[PDB]
Formats: structure tokens, C-alpha cells, sequence
């Protein structure tokens, strides 16, 4: 064992958080509030590497580890979790599966301009009535002659509209139920692909979230990703991975929230002392601290075991639960330790404490996390 | 004992219940979107009798009892928090300190009008230096001649600057500490008492949240509430009956959120049942509704005791802590049973979660509350 | 609504902890050491009325009501909860049915001298494979002439061995499942009835728990409690009120346990002061006190609506999965402030936190608690 | 980064797991039912190496690494944590220190004997007036001639009467308070030191806690450990890898509660089932063994920085808060998943739980892990 970052892990935990510094945390507060999400950011992100942390240098990537990109995630999210999400859907949830499972010429077309930071990615999967009974698919697709027909619907989609490459999934043959259902990689502007309704949330206001309708979507035959009736184990195999982003989410939200609440607290004086003097607070600061740290493991292991091409599906649904757990309870705290100043968007706890919740909902409930655990736990 | 209401407690309840219906529920997602507090619902409000429930018909009350009003707090919050709250500082927190302080002629001249419905009340004792340490008051007063001469300023008060009248704490001298504060009844548009900063808050969007500035404001001798140098009592007396309300307004707010997530488990299918027939959700659900009851009961016996004449300080923080906590711990969990649509604001979860963190810190942070409860536990 | 107690609770109130401290308190330390059950100490109860709070005059007892019994079964437990829990399975498990079911024959013969204190009750409805899956039940009973020959076992039975009068449950009809069951009232003595292994417990050192054996038991036809066939709805009608005694005694033991801590924290100093001086451990305390009182009202709810005579079964069983997480809560943390001393025989605080656990199970788990409020919550 | 165990590493667990499995499990159910303490048994974990893990070979030991030593007690406390709490009372508390601070000759004459396992060792800091206030030592030692004079007496300590080699504090200047203070190698058998009480525990009933008297004990002067006015000092650094023991420990207790708990769920059925088929139960035993990993990290973590040579103290604090705590939480419910079984000594449950409550007060309580934590966060 080993504990110590890599000079690799360090270097781009570095690159992360001096990037947070100067392009997110100047203006955060700004777009938050009117509800940005600012594509010449995310396109300054894509352009200093983020995207292509751990894809290979051949697909447009650095060539580095899992733990790597993870650690980037986090360190974005300490300060703007909106764009830590947007890069996540980008390399966990749309380059991720195209790596995994396209062929070399999908992999130069799609993958490498994401690694590369020009094209931002999505993935299509949750639907009306599909949400957690994910395999409930009804949009479907048709081959005919040259195109599939794609016809059908997704809510909720991260980077949504404003992506120019997204991972779709249909039923190809609704009789196959599960084994029914395919892949297909879209572009932006394709025919018959267009957005709905752009999501107004609880939090989250510098991601898009939107709505994709496919009215005789016209998809090429050649844009099938995987084999026809692969798709569900694409769909669950991108999401083992898009959990630990998440997870690596909600623990940098945790991370810039405690530091704000100790900051603060070191800071404001009520009875003639900062109130880092008063026991209580002392202790919920501390428990804070401890959870942050047991979570940071969970997260680190699970992407390691990715890394390291060993099985990482219960790790990561621990890891998601665990510190979107943690995420919700350090930022309700952390709101009040600010007091009254807490509750107002001058401040910067309600911001966090918003942007937690949807870690405990997003890329799979907790509630799928512990049943994925408790599968794993009790399995023969 | 006797868990049973009064009719006239029962009565009161439901009209608080039809009130909510028919002015507070077609309205408050389009008011809370837009941060509205609309002068004439609140208006309405008064004219429907709510602020005069528990004062005596001599001053323009309906001569009840102390939980009835407590009732219909509950029963607001359950639709628009906002408005109970307005309802609740109206009555709890400044209307009441006329009451119990008050000559004849001031409660004639301010308590009738909050009791008739025309005047909306507010209370001014928070400063900068001055939160949950409420005794490091810098607002001073000075009399001269025939007024005493106000300067400082106050933060964070409910209903501010809309509010007609108010009840505001000054040193009167600053030599005698806590003993050196004294209560003014002002009015709105006195020279030299004007408003500054309209908080923009995580939630509570229907109820105003204002700064009061001061700037040699002229204020009627005979306005002086109570003696001098009792200010501070009469702020901890009406922060005793306000924690109350503040319970109240929890408790509305978790069985509202509660009764939104029955119902909607019972109408979202996944997997082919309704989301209500997993156990995880039933248990969950069953937990909400334990925690609301055990709240229930805290709130309703501070609020009999105060009807009583019995002391109530140590009751009311009870209340107040743990109908908060149970809020927050209820309203966070449905937002998860409507999964990712209870992230969204075309849904009502999000509301209440965000409304329910307030509950924590006003009238008293839950810290305090657990200070005055573990002052009455360990005296002696 | 009114929170007072009537003259007879309190007078009952007072009753219960003179007798706990004239004949429990003082040995309950060498009992609970040295694992007994006193059965002269358990005919003093019985001679003080304890067993016929609830009960008519007419069957022994004293007519007085529900909570009057409820507050004698807390303020008892607060002492000496394994004494409790004996009282509890007297009245609650084995009197009620035979007063609620039984023919005024049986009620002059078996009520009255539990009643009247000559004789203990128990409750013999699990067996080794059905526990909550309580309708599974093995044991049978067969009609022969003027007998029904009983077969089979129970276990963890309360006052098992000792009890004078035991309700039992068996399988009248094996094919009608559910309505197949049938209650009989059993007398120590009886042919074939015998008791098998005495359970040696994590805690309730001061209960006896034990297995019976039926081996061609021969049960008088007459002592058929109720119908053939009504025997399930016999048991959880009686499961529904006994939720209420277990809700009582844990209330009672957190209530003992946190009085204990109180009085040693303002005793035990350390950095040159008590250590109800420490922040922390006020607001643990406070915590405690706060989560008492709320699981005070839940329990005093369900014995009035059992009084009343309105639907308690919801009731009950919120109570019970209440007041047990709470005592188990405060147990665990007044062991915590006692230090190292808590961990020790010596104290009080580590017999309070053992005797807690069996709370949450016995009655019907938590589990089946929260099926029960989930059921009811969720019914159209 | 790296989470594999290096072979060493994964050599010594299976060792542990092997010493176990043969020596504990057979005998551990009767050793706590008949409160235990087999020098013999611990005489064989001697011979086998375990004292000597992270030990010098020059000094008796294996020469190994601090998370060996480690992952042996987690392994020995799965099955019998008081036999792990012995092992790390030997290493961490009485072998350590001797080690850290001790002359060469000190080392070859009482450190040698622990690693090759001949002798058990003890530390008595711990007075009836100092217990979280350590620095409050009433013990005196006072030099006279070739001795110094030791008078006093210890409470609480672990091994002790049993143990051979002691190291203890007391005070040789108390004008310097926490300054004054010294350590002392004292054995069994000097004159004036003698054994008190034994303790009589809510568990941990195979580990032995005593009394030490000290009446004019002649103890060498040469057996000084450290220099005159160290000895906070020393006990300060020692408590901290201490605390990495007593994570360990119980790690392991709850990690041996949830392997019982998961395998009796698998094989008990109700409702025609397993109960591992209820949903409630899956997902409280998720948590259950998703908090055990979160814990597990915190672990090592304090363990490789201890190796490593850098500053540990805040790691063992979060490492021992969090496991204990997690401990506590996971017995609690592997007894509720045995049910009614779980509360009788004939299943494993309630003796994980009964000693599961000892690690969170134990080696610093968990309130002074908090204070540690706090003080390391809000630093400067
Ligand atoms: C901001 C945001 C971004 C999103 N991004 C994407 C995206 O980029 N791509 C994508 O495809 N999807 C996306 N989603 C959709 C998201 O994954 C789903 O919301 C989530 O899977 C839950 O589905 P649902 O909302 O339909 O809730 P439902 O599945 O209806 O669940 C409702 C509740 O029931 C519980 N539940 C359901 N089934 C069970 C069960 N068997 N046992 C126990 N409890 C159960 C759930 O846990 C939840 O608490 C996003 C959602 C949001 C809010
Ligand atoms: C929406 C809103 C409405 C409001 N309405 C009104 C109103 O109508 N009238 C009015 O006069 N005021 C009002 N307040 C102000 C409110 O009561 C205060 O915000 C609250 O008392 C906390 O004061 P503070 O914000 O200065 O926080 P601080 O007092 O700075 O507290 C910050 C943190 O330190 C903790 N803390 C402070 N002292 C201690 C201690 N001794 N021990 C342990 N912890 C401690 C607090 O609990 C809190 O967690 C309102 C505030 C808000 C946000
Ligand atoms: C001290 C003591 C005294 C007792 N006194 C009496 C007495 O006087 N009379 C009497 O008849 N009985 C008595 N009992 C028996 C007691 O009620 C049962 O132990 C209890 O009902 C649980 O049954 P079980 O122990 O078979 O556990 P099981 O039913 O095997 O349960 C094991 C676990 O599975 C969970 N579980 C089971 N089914 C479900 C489900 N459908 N969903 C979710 N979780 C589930 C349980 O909650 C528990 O956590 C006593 C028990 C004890 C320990
Ligand atoms: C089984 C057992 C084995 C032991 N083994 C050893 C051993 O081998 N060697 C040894 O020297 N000692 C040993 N101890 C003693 C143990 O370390 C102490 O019990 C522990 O430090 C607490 O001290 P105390 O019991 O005096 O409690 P106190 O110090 O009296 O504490 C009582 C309560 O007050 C809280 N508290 C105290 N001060 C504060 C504060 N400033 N702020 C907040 N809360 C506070 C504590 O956390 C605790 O909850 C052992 C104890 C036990 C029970
Ligand atoms: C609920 C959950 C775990 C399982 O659904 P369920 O309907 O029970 O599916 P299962 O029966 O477990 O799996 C069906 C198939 O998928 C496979 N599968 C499941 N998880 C897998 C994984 N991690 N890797 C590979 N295959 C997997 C199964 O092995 C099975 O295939 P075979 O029968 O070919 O072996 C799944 O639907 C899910 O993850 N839902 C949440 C979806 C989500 O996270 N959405 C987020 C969108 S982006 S915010
Ligand atoms: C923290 C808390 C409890 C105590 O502050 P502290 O500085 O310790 O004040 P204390 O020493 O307890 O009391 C000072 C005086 O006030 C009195 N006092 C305190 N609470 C009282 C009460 N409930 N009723 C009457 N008098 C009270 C005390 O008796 C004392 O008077 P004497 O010196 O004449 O005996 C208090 O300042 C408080 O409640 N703060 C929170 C403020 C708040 O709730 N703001 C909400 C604004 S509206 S959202
Ligand atoms: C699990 C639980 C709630 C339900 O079991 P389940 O098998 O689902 O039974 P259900 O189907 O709910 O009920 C079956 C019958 O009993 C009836 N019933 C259930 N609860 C009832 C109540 N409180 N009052 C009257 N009838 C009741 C039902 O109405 C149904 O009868 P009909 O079909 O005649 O209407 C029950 O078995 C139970 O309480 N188990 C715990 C047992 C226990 O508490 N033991 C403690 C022993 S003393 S320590
Ligand atoms: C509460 C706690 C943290 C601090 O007590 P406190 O009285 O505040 O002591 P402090 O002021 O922090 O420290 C006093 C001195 O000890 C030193 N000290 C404290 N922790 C230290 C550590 N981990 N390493 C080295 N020195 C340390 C301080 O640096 C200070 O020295 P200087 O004055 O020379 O700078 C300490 O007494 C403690 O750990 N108590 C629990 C005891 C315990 O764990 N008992 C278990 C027995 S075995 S079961
Ligand atoms: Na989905
Ligand atoms: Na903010
Ligand atoms: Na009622
Ligand atoms: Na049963
Ligand atoms: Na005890
Ligand atoms: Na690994």
C-alpha cells in the first residue's frame, strides 16, 4: 500500500485547482446565479487537456491513469461543480464507452476531438418512464437500408443541446427486453435530432440538463456502437464509471464547502471569540473533516481498480453513495456554520448545499447504489 | 390528557386549510419562481382574521388560544411557507410584544391594526455584531425632548420594509450591557428610518428578509415599549412564543413534502409497480412520518403551555430544534423518493428542502436551541 | 387538547416510583448481576394493583385507563426495566386478549387473579420458524373429545416457565393458512406442558424468557380463546397493544439512562470543572432530552387512542420504533458520558445500554414496525 | 497510489487469519461467557511472532512494517478482539514506547522479551482524577538514592496484574504540570506494586483491566524512560499509534459482525425466503459494509503515515473516531439482523456489539479524537 499521489496524479491536481483559480472561481458566483453554462469555458477546459486526461495519446489524450482524470474532477468541483459534471458526462459518460467499445474509425471521428477538447460530449439514456428501470427503453430504432430510424425521446440529459457528440441508447428489438436494446453515437445537427425542454433545477445552474427528441432521427448504420442488443451492457458499463465522476462531484463539493465553513468560522466573532472557539462547532467541523476523508478513499480505490482493469462496479456504487451522502451532510452544515449569512447567495454555502442533492440522484440513486452493493455483498 | 382539538381549534384549522387552497396554492410556484411577496394576499390574509387569532376581541382578535394560531401557522406552511412566516413574525413577533408590554393606548394604536389585518408587524433585534450574541446590541437611542434619537441598524428582519410596524431593541446604555437595551415601537416612514439590502436567500422566497438603517431617527418618547432597560427581556420573551411558530412552520413545511411524496410514489411506476412498493421507499416514508408525528406533539404542548400561562422557553426550543431537524431530514428525502424530477422546480421538493434550511437558523440557530435546552437540563 | 395528566395517571405515576424505589432500586444491581428473576418481588407488584390498573373492578382490577398503566410500566422501567417488561407481558400480552376475547367464564377464572396480582401471564405465539413471519406457525392442536391435544414448542417466551396462565397460539387447520390458527388458555401443570432451555441474554437480566413444549398437551375444550380459526387476529390485536408496554419501558430506560448521566456529569470533573461544562456533552445531553420528550407524546398517543377505543395499531407501532431508537441512542451515548466508568458493572449506564437493544426486536422488530406505519400511510 | 498489501503485508493477515481460526475461534464463545483471560493463549500468539511484527530483529522482532502489525490485530479482533486488544496494549502502548525512547539497554532488557513474546506489556497513564485530563497525574516518583519512589495507583489498565513489563507516569515535579511528568519501566513484582480491582465490564471479557497501587515502589533509577519531564510527551506519542490499534480493533469487530450478519441472512428464511430477500435489510447491510471500507482506509492510512515517519496524530484520531463509531453502528444492527437470536449468547452478535461500545472511549474517547481533529483543522 500506498497512500502518496504519483508525481502524475500530483502535477494534474496542480493543473486542476490552478485552473479552477483563475477561469472558474472569478466569475462562479456570476453564472450561478444567472444560470450559465458558458461554452467558452468548457471550451478552455477542453483545450488545457482536462478531457483527455486519461485516454491514450493515440484517440488525442494525455496518456495517463484513471485516478488522474478522477482527481481533476475533484478539484474543479471544490470550486464550480457545474463544470466538474460537464467534464465528467464528457470523458465518463460519452468517450468512455466510444474508447471502450467503437471501432477504430469511430474512435478517431468521436473520441479524439473530445480527448483533444473541441467537441463536447452526452450520453441518452433515461427516459420518461425508463429511470432507474433503466432497460424500459421506448425509443427505437429501425434499420433502413444505409440509416437507422431513431424515434423516441430522453430527459435529463447533461450537456444536452449543447453537445456536439452523444451516446443514445434504443430498442432495437423490444422483444429481446433487455438484450433488445443498442447503442448509436449522434451528432449534433444530424436530421430528425432535436432539444427540448431545458431543465430549471434546484442546483446545478452551470450545467445543462436538457431534453433530446428523435422524430425520424436519420442515424448512419455505421454509427451503431458495440453490436445490435449490446447496449444495456454499454449503458451499465459507462455507468460503473460515471459513479466514481460523480462520486469525485459530491467530494469536492464536500471539500469547498468544509474550507469555506473553516475559513468563516475562523473569521467571525460572536461572544467576544471566533466562533471556531464554541466546542459544538468544533466537533460538526470535525466529523465534516473525518467524513471527507473516509469518503476520499472510497473514491480513490474505486478508480484505481478501474485503472488497474480489475472489477470496479460495487466499488464505485460505494463510493457514489457514500460520498453523496457525504456531500449532503457536510453542506447542510456548512450552511450553518455561516449562520443567517448561510442562507443568502452573497455567501457561498447555499451554492454547495443546492449542488449536493443531485449526487444522491444523478447517474443512478443512492438507492441503485445500494442495491448494486448489497447485490455484490450477497452474491454466492 | 387529551390529544383531541377544541372545535375552535379544529375550526381554525380548516379555515387556515380553505384559505390555503383557494389564495395560497393556485400561486406559490409561480411566486416563489419569481421571489414575490404580494402585499395584497398577505393583506387578504389579515382580512380573513389570521393575525387576530389569538388576541383578545378588545383589540381586534378573535379571542382564541394560543394554539389555534399555531394551527393555522401549520397549516400555511403546509402550501406557502413564505406567507406562514410573514404570518408568524406578524403575530409572534411583533404584535405579541405590544401585547404583553404594552399600555392601552399603544396596543390601541399598534396591536389592533396587526389583529384587524391592516398592519404588518416585524422585529428588529439582529445586527451585524449582533446573532445568536443578541445582547451585543450597537443601535443606539438617545433621548431628546420629546423623542429618542435611533442610529444603527439591523439585518435579516422578516417582513421588513414592507411591514407597517415595528418592534426594534436599542442601547439606551451601553454602560449596563444587557441591562442597558430598550424596545421601540416604529413606524413605517419615521425620518430617518429607512431600508437597505432585500436579502435574495437560498429559500423562503415568498417572505420579504430586509435590512433597517437608521440615521438619527426621530421616535416618539411615548413609543418606548415597556422601561428602559428592559429590552432584553421582552426580546427573549417574544423569541420564546416565535420559536413556536418557527416550529410550526417546519412541521408544515415536512408534512406537506411528506404528503407530496405519498403521493407521488403511489402514482410513479418503475419496474412495472408503483415506486411505493420497495421497501426501501416504504421505510423511508414510514420514518418521515414517525419523525413528523413525534414533532407534532413537541410544537402543539409549547404551544398549550404558553396558552396556559406556564413557562414554555425550554418547550419551545424543544420544539423548534427538533421540528427543524425534522424538516430538513424529511424534506431532503423527498426530493429523492421523486428522483430526478424532484430536482427540478416543476415539482414542488425542492421548495420545501430549500425552505426547510432557514428553520435551522431563525429565531435562534439549533445551536442555541440546545443551549437554552441543556441550560434547563443541567440547572441547579 | 390538554398535556396534563388526570389525578389518577399521577396518582398511578407516583404509585409506580414509590415502588420502584422502595423494592426495586435497591437491589436491582445484585438481580441484574446475577441474572434473577424474583418472583416475590413479582408478587409484591402484583399485590401493590400494578396488573389491574386497566382492568374493571369487576375482573380485579382497579378501573382506571390505558395511560395510567403506560405511565406505570415507564416509571418503573426507569428502574428496574426487566420488572417492567414482566408487568408488560401480564398485562398487555396475556390479560388483554383473555379480557378482550374471552367468555365471562374465562375472565373470572384467569383475568381476575392476574388482576389481582396472584398470578403472571405470558404470551406463546413464536416458534423457532415463525418469528415475524408470525402465521407460520407449526405447532398444532387437534380436537379429541373434551380436549384438544396440543403439539409442538414455542420460544423466547417472556415469564415463560414461571407464568401461572399462558395464551398459546397453534394450528387448528393447517389448509385454511392465516384463519387455520386458534388460541387456548394454558395452565402451568397442565399434561404434557413443560418448559425446555432458559435464555441467557445479552441484557433483560431481571425478565425471564423461555421455551414451552407441548407433547400431547391435553387443553380442556372450554379453554378455546375465542373462535377456531380467530386465533392471528387474536394475536396481533394483542401484538398492537404490547407494542404500546415495549414502547413505554424503552421510554422509561432512556429516561433512567439520561437522568444518570445528568446527575454524573454534574458530579465527575475534569480540567478543573464538571463536564457538563463542555459544550459538546450539553448538546449530546440535550439531544437525548429532546428525543425523550418527542417519544413521550408517540407512546401517550397510542395508550389514549387504545382508550378511546379508536384505531391505535399505526399508533402503537410508531411508538414502539420510536421510543426503542431512542432509547437505544441515549443508552449508547450515557454510556459515553460516564467515561470508562460507563463500560463497568459498577454504573448504571452499561446495563441501561444492553437492556435497550431487545426494544428494537421483541413485540415485532422495527422492521415490522415500519411495515406496519408504511402500510398504513400508503393504504387508498 | 497504491491500495494492494505488499506480500509481506498479505503474509502476516493470513498468518493472523490462520493463529485465528485455530487458537481463538474454537474456545472464543466460552473464554467471554466465563470472562477469560488465558495467558497461555496469549503465550502462544507470543511464540507465534505477532508481538514482534514491526519490531527490529535486533530487538526479537520480524523486522516488518507498522501496517502488518496492524492488519494482525484487525484480523485477531474479527473473531476475538480481546486477545487483539492484548496484542495491541503489548505493541503500541507498552513495547513502543520502550522501543522509541529506551537506551539500548533498556531495548535488549524489556523490549526483546515482548517481541519474542515471553512477556506481556501494560501502560498506565490513566488516575481516578485524570482521565481525559491526563496531565492531571497525582502518581508521584520521587528519586532517593539508587531509586525513585513511586506512590499512586493507575485505573483501567489493560493487561495489567497480568502483564509483565509496565511502563507508567507520574509526576516528579508538579510545579511544572504537564511539564513534571515522567515515565518508568516498572515489573511485575517490584516491591509496593501491587494490583487492585479487576474490572468488571459491559464487555471485552477475554482482555483484562486492573487497578495498579504503587506504595513507596522502589523502581530503579536507571529504569527512567526518557529524560526527567518527557513523560507527556511520551504518552502523548504513544496514544497516538495507539489509536491506530484500537481502528483496528474495531475494524475488525465490525467487520467479523457484518460476515455473521451476512451469512445468518442467507440462510434464515421467513415468508418462505431468506431474509437477505427483503429489501430493508439489503440496503441496511450496503451501509453496513460501505462503512466498514470507508473505515478501513482511515486505517491504513494512519498506519503507512506512522511507517512512513510522518505526522500521524490527526490520522489515528479520524482513523479511531470514525472505526469505533462505525463499530458501534454496524453491531447494533447485525444484532437486529439475527432478531430475536441476536440478543442470546449463543449467537455471535451481542458480544461484537457489547465490545464494540469500549473502542469509543477507550485510548482517548471519542469526544478527545474530535478535539485532536478539530484542533488540526482549524490550525493557525
Ligand atoms: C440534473 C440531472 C442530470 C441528469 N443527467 C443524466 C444524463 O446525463 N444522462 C442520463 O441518461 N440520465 C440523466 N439523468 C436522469 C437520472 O439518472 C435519473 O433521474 C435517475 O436514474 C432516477 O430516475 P427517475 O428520475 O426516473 O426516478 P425513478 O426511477 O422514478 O425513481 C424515483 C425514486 O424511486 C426509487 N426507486 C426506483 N426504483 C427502486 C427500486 N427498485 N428500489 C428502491 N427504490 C427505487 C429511486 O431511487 C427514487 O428515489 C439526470 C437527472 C438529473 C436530475
Ligand atoms: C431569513 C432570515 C430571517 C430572519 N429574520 C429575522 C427577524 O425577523 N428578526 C431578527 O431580529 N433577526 C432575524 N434573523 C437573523 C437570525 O436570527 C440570525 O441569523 C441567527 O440568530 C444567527 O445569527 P447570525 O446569522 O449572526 O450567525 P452567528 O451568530 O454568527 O452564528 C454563526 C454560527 O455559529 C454558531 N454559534 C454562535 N454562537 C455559538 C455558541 N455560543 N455556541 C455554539 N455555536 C454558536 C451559530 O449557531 C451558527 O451556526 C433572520 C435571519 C434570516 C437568515
Ligand atoms: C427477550 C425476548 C423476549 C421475547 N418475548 C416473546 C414473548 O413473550 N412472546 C412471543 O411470542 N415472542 C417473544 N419473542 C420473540 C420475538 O418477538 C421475535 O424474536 C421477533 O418477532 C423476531 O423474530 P425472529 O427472532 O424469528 O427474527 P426473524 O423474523 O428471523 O427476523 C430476523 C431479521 O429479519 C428481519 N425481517 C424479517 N422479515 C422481514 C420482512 N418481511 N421485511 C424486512 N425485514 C424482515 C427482522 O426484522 C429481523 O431484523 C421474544 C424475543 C426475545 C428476544
Ligand atoms: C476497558 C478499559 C481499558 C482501558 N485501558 C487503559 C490502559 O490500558 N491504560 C490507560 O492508561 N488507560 C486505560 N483506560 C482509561 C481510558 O482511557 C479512560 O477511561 C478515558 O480516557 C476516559 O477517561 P475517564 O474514564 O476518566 O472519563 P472522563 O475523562 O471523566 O470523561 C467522561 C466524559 O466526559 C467527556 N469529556 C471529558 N473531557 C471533555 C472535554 N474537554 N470536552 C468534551 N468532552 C469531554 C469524555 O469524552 C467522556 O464522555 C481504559 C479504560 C477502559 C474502560
Ligand atoms: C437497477 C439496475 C442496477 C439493475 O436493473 P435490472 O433491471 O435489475 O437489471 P439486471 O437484471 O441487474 O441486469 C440485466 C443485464 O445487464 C447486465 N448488467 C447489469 N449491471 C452490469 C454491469 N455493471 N456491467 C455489465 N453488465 C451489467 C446483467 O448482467 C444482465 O445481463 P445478462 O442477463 O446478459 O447477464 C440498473 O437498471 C440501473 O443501474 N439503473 C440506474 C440507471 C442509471 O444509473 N441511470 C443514470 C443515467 S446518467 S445520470
Ligand atoms: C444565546 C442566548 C440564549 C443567551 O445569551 P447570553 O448572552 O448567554 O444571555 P443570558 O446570560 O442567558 O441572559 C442575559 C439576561 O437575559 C435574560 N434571559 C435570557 N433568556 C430569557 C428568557 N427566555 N426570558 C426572560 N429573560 C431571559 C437572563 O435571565 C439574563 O437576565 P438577568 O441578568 O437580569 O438575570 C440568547 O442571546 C439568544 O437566544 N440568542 C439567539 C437570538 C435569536 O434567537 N435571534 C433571533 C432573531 S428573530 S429571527
Ligand atoms: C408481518 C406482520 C405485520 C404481517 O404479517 P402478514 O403475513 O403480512 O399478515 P397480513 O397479511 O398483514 O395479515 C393477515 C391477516 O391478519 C389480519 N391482521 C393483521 N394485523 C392486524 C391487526 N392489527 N388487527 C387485526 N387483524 C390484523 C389481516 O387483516 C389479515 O386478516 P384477514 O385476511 O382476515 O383480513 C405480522 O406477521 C407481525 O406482526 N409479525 C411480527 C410478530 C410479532 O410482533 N411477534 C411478537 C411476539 S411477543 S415479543
Ligand atoms: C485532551 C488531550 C488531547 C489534550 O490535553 P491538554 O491538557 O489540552 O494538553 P495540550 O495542551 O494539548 O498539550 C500539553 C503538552 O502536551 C503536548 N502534546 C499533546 N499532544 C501531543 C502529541 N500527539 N505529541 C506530542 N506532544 C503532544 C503539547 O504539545 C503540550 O506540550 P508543550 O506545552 O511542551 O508544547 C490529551 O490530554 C489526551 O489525549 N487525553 C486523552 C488521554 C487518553 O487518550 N487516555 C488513554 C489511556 S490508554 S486507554
Ligand atoms: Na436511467
Ligand atoms: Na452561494
Ligand atoms: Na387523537
Ligand atoms: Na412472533
Ligand atoms: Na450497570
Ligand atoms: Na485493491
Amino acid at each position: 500500500m500506498d497512500f502518496n499521489l504519483t508525481e502524475d496524479q500530483q502535477m494534474i491536481k496542480d493543473m486542476a485547482a490552478e485552473f479552477a483559480e483563475k477561469f472558474l472561481a472569478p466569475t462562479v458566483e456570476e453564472r450561478d446565479k444567472a444560470h450559465i453554462w458558458d461554452r467558452k469555458l468548457i471550451d478552455k477546459m477542453g483545450e488545457a487537456g482536462f478531457c483527455g486526461i486519461c485516454f491514450p495519446e493515440e484517440y488525442g489524450g494525455m496518456g495517463l491513469d484513471v485516478l488522474s482524470y478522477i482527481l481533476a474532477v475533484e478539484e474543479l468541483s471544490k470550486v464550480d461543480d457545474g463544470t466538474g459534471i460537464t467534464l465528467s458526462a464528457n470523458v465518463s459518460l460519452c468517450a468512455t464507452p466510444i474508447y471502450m467499445f467503437g471501432t477504430e474509425e469511430q474512435k478517431q471521428k468521436y473520441l479524439a476531438p473530445i480527448a483533444e477538447g473541441t467537441h463536447v460530449g452526452a450520453f441518452g439514456l433515461t427516459e420518461p418512464s425508463a429511470g432507474t428501470d433503466a432497460s424500459a427503453q421506448q425509443t427505437t430504432a429501425v434499420l433502413k437500408g444505409d440509416k437507422y430510424i431513431l424515434n423516441g425521446s430522453k430527459i435529463f440529459i447533461t450537456n444536452g443541446k449543447e453537445a456536439d457528440t452523444y451516446v443514445v441508447f434504443a430498442m432495437t428489438d423490444k422483444s429481446q427486453g433487455v438484450h433488445g436494446i443498442s447503442a448509436f453515437i449522434l451528432e449534433k445537427g444530424m436530421p430528425g435530432f432535436r432539444f427540448g425542454k431545458i431543465e430549471d433545477k434546484m442546483g446545478g445552474h452551470t450545467s445543462i440538463t436538457a431534453e433530446l427528441i428523435f422524430e425520424d432521427c436519420e442515424v448512419p448504420k455505421e454509427n451503431l456502437l458495440g453490436k445490435e442488443g449490446e447496449g444495456f451492457k454499454i449503458a451499465m458499463e459507462t455507468l460503473d464509471g460515471g459513479r466514481i465522476g460523480v462520486a469525485a462531484q459530491a467530494l469536492g463539493i464536500a471539500e469547498g464547502a468544509l474550507a469555506a465553513a473553516v475559513k468563516y468560522s475562523k473569521e467571525r466573532e460572536q461572544f467576544g471569540r471566533s466562533i471556531s472557539k464554541f466546542q459544538a462547532l468544533q466537533f460538526m467541523m470535525a466529523d465534516m473533516a473525518t467524513k471527507i476523508e473516509a469518503a476520499r478513499y472510497l473514491v480513490y480505490h474505486a478508480a484505481m481498480l478501474k485503472n488497474e482493469g480489475k472489477p470496479y462496479s460495487e466499488a464505485a456504487a460505494m463510493a457514489k453513495c457514500f460520498a453523496s451522502d457525504v456531500a449532503m451532510e457536510v453542506t447542510t452544515d456548512a450552511v450553518q456554520i455561516f449562520g443567517g449569512y448561510g442562507y443568502t447567495v452573497d455567501y457561498p454555502a447555499e451554492r454547495y448545499m443546492r449542488n449536493a442533492k443531485i449526487t444522491q440522484i444523478y447517474e443512478g440513486t443512492n438507492q441503485v447504489m445500494r442495491i448494486v452493493t448489497s447485490r455484490a455483498l450477497l452474491r454466492d
